[PDB]
């Protein structure tokens, strides 16, 4: 696409940890609700794409698919690049290593 692709990469260059959500959806409530929780809303850039109509949203849907290739939401860009996905969250919440795994990346002391 190149006009979607470039404006990507600019996005992902001072904004590298950027959270592609819902508006109003079942993952959206846990992505964001674990971030509420943790009141870690500054260190990283969660945004949310809802009003944008089909129209938009194919768009966004190739676009994404060319910077990770993720068609679904929510997901979770670190670094510029695809570093964790809404079964990520469960599957390390599960086995109680994801406070660890959130301090790696260098979002928490």
């Amino acid at each position: 696409m190149s006009a979607f692709v470039t404006k990507a990469e600019e996005m992902i260059k001072s904004h590298p940890y950027f959270q592609l959500s819902a508006s109003w959806c079942p993952d959206c409530v846990y992505a964001n609700s674990i971030w509420n929780k943790l009141n870690v809303q500054d260190k990283v850039f969660v945004f949310d794409i809802g009003s944008l109509p089909r129209n938009e949203q194919e768009k966004w849907r190739i676009a994404f698919q060319k910077v990770v290739g993720s068609r679904n939401l929510p997901t979770i860009v670190v670094n510029g690049k695809f570093w964790g996905t809404e079964s990520q969250l469960h599957r390390f919440e599960a086995k109680g290593t994801l406070e660890e795994e959130l301090t790696k990346i260098g979002l928490l002391p």
